[PDB]
Formats: structure tokens, sequence, C-alpha cells
């Protein structure tokens, strides 16, 4: 639900995209549900909360959107 | 390179598709490279050997191809 | 709770032990809880069901107990 | 080989200890080998470099050593 949980999952988002290349929003969400330690949560995060976070990272120069719907790491 | 390696990685292919939903051939390949324990190999498997194996699973009723290029678990 | 679930998780027990070396019962149990896809369960398995299953694998020649309490893969 | 790589693997070290509880040096090392994305390395890190890093974290108050040889997260 909150930015701290999103902040804590940033490394897994980066690792994921680094290992597999560009991924779609829903796939990133599902993968986080299993890779981010349960204690840090993530289980309460919704896809729209994730989408907003990813777009913010894209806005900075950390991630590159990429037409059609996927996010790639810069 | 061989079917025993592919046979040994069937569970990770299933788990992957179960956790993330339908996936494209190249993403499944990339993911297997990191998730299948190195000792069982997989590192030697080419994408055409994987594609042939996934189609065999789809031919049986284990997987569902799905137009445009993705495999989903049944 | 059942052997089919344990049977389905055998590949993850093997991989885990292959990647990390000999492990203690409780660590194997905790790791299975997060690595075995939730849809196959495992969440219902108790540590005494796991222990009985591992000892059976040890009785065959698939696993090696190893004094003090850890199981190593053969 | 360097601290930048160890710095990048801190989140995985934390996650690991969070999901599994206290772990021994060698197990932490083996786990990082498979979990830290290959591109960030880690493959070049030796166990004495890891031990030095973990002891520095323990020194600060980020990790708790714990007699007999394991590291727990604080």
């Amino acid at each position: 639900k909150y930015e701290l949980t999103l902040q804590r999952s940033l490394p897994f988002i980066e690792g994921m995209l680094t290992n597999l290349g560009a991924m779609k929003l829903h796939k990133i969400h599902s993968f986080l549900k299993i890779t981010v330690p349960k204690d840090w949560g993530y289980n309460r995060i919704t896809l729209q909360q994730l989408e907003g976070y990813l777009n913010t990272l894209a806005d900075e120069g950390r991630l590159k959107y990429i037409a059609n719907g996927s996010y790639e790491i810069v």
C-alpha cells in the first residue's frame, strides 16, 4: 500500500528486469508477490500502486517504459 | 541439449507459468537459465530444443499455446 | 498433508540441496513454503510429514542424512 | 571482489535472513551465488570478502552475529 514497501522492493524490480529483460506490468507484479520477502509485505500492494511507482521511476531516468506496455531497466 | 535435462526442468517450467501466468518462449528460456540448478545444466539447452519440448507439452494437454506466442499452463 | 504434494515438491527439495549443500529440516521446510508454487500447496504440510518424507528419501538412496541433523543430496 | 557488489547484494542478504532466519556464512554465500543477478557479479566474491562485509554489518547494528557461526537480521 505504501511507498516504503515499494522502496524496499526496488532492488528486486531491478534484479528482475536485469535478469529477464523488459517485462510487462502484470508480470512484474506477480513476480514481486513471490520474490519480495513476505514480512516486508508487498502482499498489500495493488497493481495501480505498482504502476504509479514504475512510472515515477520511468520519469526519473531509472527505467525506460517502451511502447506496447513493458518496462526495461536503464 | 537433451530431454532428461528438459524433463528435470519441467517442474520449474510449470511453477513459473503457475506463478506468473502465460509467458513467451524467450522469457521462459531466460528464466530457466537462472532458476534450474546449474548442476542439472539447462545452460546447454538451445531455444529450439526448448520450443520443441514446450510444443510437446502443449500437444499433450499440459500446456496451452495461445495465439501470438505465449504458453500458459492447463 | 499428502504424499502427492510431497511428490510434487521433490524437485525443489533436490534443487535446494543441490544449490546450497546440506540443510537442516526446519530450513528445508521454510524454504519449501516459499519456493513450491502455492497452488500445489505445501502450505498444508507439517514438519513431521516433511521429516517422514525426507527419511524415506534417505532410506532409498536419494538423500544422505548426516549426523547432527542435516540432509545432503546424493 | 569489491564493496560496490557487496553493497548491491545487501537487499538479497537481508531478504534471505528475513525469510529463513539466521544463516551460516557458507550458506549465505551459496545463496547469493544463485540469487544476485549475474550481471552485478557476485560470482567474483570470495567467502572471506563476504565474511568481512557481514562482520562490518554486525559491527554496526544491522546484523546480529550469534555464537556458533550464524548471522541474523536485526
